[PDB]
């Protein structure tokens, strides 16, 4: 059984999330399940912001041109290079860029690490199905009080568990991984979600499957909750919810 929590203190919707320095073309710092899992925390903080319920990334980078100055969808970028639409674009797709399209938080999206923590509340019992639809460029999921992080210690250091829901770490990976996690209604699970970017685009469309084949994806408001750390609350934990003794 995934590990679940019964935390008393008071609920808050949405994640928190942290972000730490990632250096601008760095393809190999990623590609490791320990950084990915931890490590990104012995590097440099670079702030925070909570609360925040679409979870989903998707950073264009800019496309300077006589017109002026706009987004460039992936998908658009061509040549050496323009964007459709948008003729040549007269900037580097290979330096930093800042933004706040992470969250609201102004940092740079082309080089970054990010982590997504939150607890899950599944409204009904079953099999949910974790997705990323593409990953660009390393991204993981874990979800459970042994995997992602501890019951009622949501703003503690990370914990070391490579066993990921979704293990989308930079090698590409094809399009489309998915996790499987069983769930029971009404208890919050742990859900930790690491992501990194090392030069230009970045994405991570993010969705679950229900117990009844409904699809949420990119806004999770109703599903995903913070609660400040309790490391008092003694019966917070919850090993396996479909044993648990008391009344929910
Ligand atoms: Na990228």
């Amino acid at each position: 059984a995934t590990e679940a929590c019964l935390p008393a203190g008071q609920r808050k919707s949405g994640m928190n999330i942290n972000f730490y320095q990632y250096s601008l073309k760095d393809s190999s710092t990623y590609s490791n399940a320990a950084y990915m899992a931890y490590g990104y925390a012995s590097k440099t903080k670079l702030g925070s912001v909570g609360g925040q319920t679409d979870i989903s990334i998707d950073y264009n980078i800019p496309c300077v041109s006589s017109s002026g100055t706009f987004p460039c969808p992936q998908e658009d970028s061509y040549g050496n290079w323009g964007c459709k639409g948008m003729g040549a674009c007269s900037n580097s797709q290979g330096i930093a860029y800042w933004s706040t399209d992470l969250f609201g938080f102004y940092t740079t999206p082309t080089n970054v690490t990010l982590e997504m923590t939150g607890y899950f509340l599944p409204p009904q019992t079953g099999s949910y199905t974790f997705k990323f639809a593409t990953v660009d460029d390393s991204a993981i999921l874990s979800v459970g009080g042994a995997t992602a992080f501890n019951c009622c210690a949501q703003q503690q250091p990370p914990i070391t568990s490579t066993n990921f829901t979704i293990d989308g770490i930079k090698p590409s990976l094809p399009p489309n991984i998915e996790g499987t996690v069983y769930m029971y209604a009404g208890y919050y699970y742990p859900m930790k979600v690491v992501y990194s970017n090392a030069v230009s685009w970045g994405t991570l469309p993010i969705s679950v499957t229900l117990p009844d084949g409904t699809t949420v994806s990119d806004d999770f408001e109703g599903y995903v909750y913070s609660f400040d750390d309790d490391l008092s609350q003694s019966n917070c934990t919850v090993p396996d919810p479909s044993n648990y003794l008391e009344v929910l």
